[PDB]
């Protein structure tokens, strides 16, 4: 008799998380009067100030943005900003009385093989899928990086895109992002540490400002010094203006040893334009320290 | 050393449930002699009288219906009836000696996030998939309702369609129904409480008879009385014949307060044609009680 | 507070298994100098001698085969042999110092419903998916058998094809094989006992040599003797040459009672060509013992 027994379930993560996952409506005004729904999507309430993360593609060209909570409350939202490269956008609502927020543990380290649920709220019940973390993502902002997504075999679709990816404790692991283009059975999410970083940037600047040094190049035992060889230098770029030349060997950027081309470019992307930084190079078996003014990455 | 350890497994649910999941063969007689297989599918033994649920689309246009059990027994089946809207059909076999039956717990409440296995028997080994309950279904019979399906990311395919969806205890959560048309990675099943209701109806009437009041309309703090405003009234329908008019406010149907358009229409669908029921409306700030004879929903 | 709690995870199986799952590169030499990558895939280190299993379709037409380990080591591989029917190939590398190997428990019985992870290493992080065993496979080598694959709803794709399928203990359940052609949501792997058998055969003969008796036919209470009726006999085949005729009833092959057409054909496939075996038949209610020289299955 199974009357006595308890079914295997992830319902606990759902109870803790789902209340913070909202419906997001993109509404157009036809010139008739009338209000019609252009598209629908999911979003996640990040804190008690009423900031919400959703997908950019859900809110593009909205005349009015409406947010609906599982508890019945309906709000008009303000668009704070968005980013095409990560397909994220931030909204703000003004709420009296408390808001449910997504559980976030900043100390939690995501592990490959961890169980995850992808929680949507397309029509408001909710659409929820289960899978594991297939690959952890990087949290870099360099525009050319392909590795800044968490991968999962939990199904990511129009139902749950823009909603929350959580572990079995209901802690946020990422923001679901539908792929418009990769292996069958693999979906993607923005890692939660990258998503909060992007939110903070949108809140202060209204957009994600990426740093640029204008250099292409590739990496060269412990007794050999690692570095990045300069393959090409962008005309009228920061490096070119500072006197950096092809075949230079970059051993240091802004006081950080340059041992990896990928790490150093994510490093530069975080540096605010107008910043003046030292870059140490090896040329003709001599050390040169050059002063470089960072610019904004070209569109 | 893993010699000592025990692999994570749902094999227990399989052992309890799978013996009641059968092969169903649709066989045509070409005029040659010969017996050929038109299509194959899964079915579920519901009780010891030998009643079986399968998909209608598996048994359509069968000259002969054959059922095969995991234990080797082969039976000829009688078609009791079917329903296009839920794609269910009921069969009956005459068996001497016991039959294996699907475990059913009528006290069990399905929860979103519960683990489920979708069990098929396409060729007789079996084809089994794993997922969770994404959304619980309604058990309504109103023909226009879209919400009467349980949703799951367990894979539902030609292998397991018509078979059993069970939790990790082997208890029946639904009947697998392949979608012929929704978000990628989502399949559907008839919730088990709706499936048993449909079976009981087919057994007594040979078809699912749905009640009809012939009314379109939408719902209007606790101090305000909820109701359904009548948008349109069907000509020569039950409501029209009873004297119900547009802009009437329906506050009560068959002694049940009408607070939701969806609940009241599922309510009417369960009422047998020929039934005479009271319907209370508000017209011109006055209460009117009208006597309505329910009819059968038009095809 | 979830700070104290532990997320549900299969990370243990990943830690035990993943280090033995390698990147396999198929490289062509264009006549320029240059070395270019024709295709990429996964492979599994089977033992400390440096034998590796991958897919045949990954190494077809390679000018050079390169293997890369999660720990950073890169090797040139020798192709030992392959088999089209199972899409397996074996490689060998020469390594100084230890190699990580896949955990194998030959005593472990795979069960339907067991949790499995499909581990790939397409670019070297790794691509990992989760599912269950849907159906256990046969380990037969008869070329016409359709049942020699393990089935799983763990996603099998270009990422993880040729890599390892393991249970939650990290024990090898099979080798992932991408299907180029079956129900949606079902993938396939070579059962691990069949995969090791194929590897041993490739190592001694350089190819999989299958036995052939040249007979078509089908099986006829315990008091009735089971047998295989001969439907057809191949001209100039082993059976024809030995004097076996249509309507003969095969009751014994190589001293094994013939109670199943499927079992007896897998039995014959394992017998080495040139072998002379007894085959007992019933003809005209008399027993005849015939001496048959096994041949190699025609391409």
């Amino acid at each position: 008799d199974s009357t006595d027994e308890t079914p295997a379930s992830y319902n606990l993560a759902v109870r803790r998380a789902a209340p913070a996952v909202v419906n997001v409506y993109n509404r157009g005004l036809n010139t008739n009067s009338q209000l019609e729904i252009r598209t629908l999507g999911s979003g996640v309430i990040m804190d008690q100030r009423g900031y919400i993360i959703t997908n950019k593609h859900v809110i593009n060209d909205a005349d009015q943005i409406i947010v609906a909570l599982q508890d019945g409350r309906v709000f008009e939202a303000l668009l704070v900003g968005s980013d095409s490269l990560t397909d994220l956008a931030v909204l703000k609502i003004n709420a009296t009385g408390g808001l449910p927020t997504i559980p976030i543990n900043a100390r939690r380290v995501p592990h490959i093989g961890d169980v995850v649920l992808a929680i949507g709220n397309p029509y408001n019940g909710q659409t929820i899928t289960q899978g594991i973390i297939s690959a952890t993502g990087r949290i870099g902002l360099n525009p050319t990086g392909r590795q800044n997504f968490l991968q999962t075999d939990a199904s990511i679709n129009h139902g749950n895109s823009g909603g929350a990816l959580v572990n079995s404790l209901g802690e946020l692991m990422g923001i679901n992002t539908l792929s418009f283009d990769t292996p069958e059975g693999i979906g993607f999410a923005i890692p939660f540490q990258l998503a909060t970083k992007i939110m903070d940037k949108l809140i202060r600047d209204g957009r994600v400002i990426r740093g640029y040094i204008g250099i292409g190049g590739r990496e060269i035992g412990i007794d050999q010094l690692q570095g990045i060889v300069v393959n090409e230098v962008s005309p009228d770029g920061p490096a070119a203006n500072a006197g950096i030349q092809v075949n230079d060997l970059i051993i240091s950027v802004d006081n950080k040893p340059a041992i990896s081309a990928l790490e150093t470019m994510d490093q530069v992307a975080e540096i605010r334009p107008g910043s003046v930084i030292p870059v140490v190079v090896m040329r003709d078996d001599k050390q040169l320290t050059l002063q470089v003014t960072i610019q904004e990455y070209p569109a």
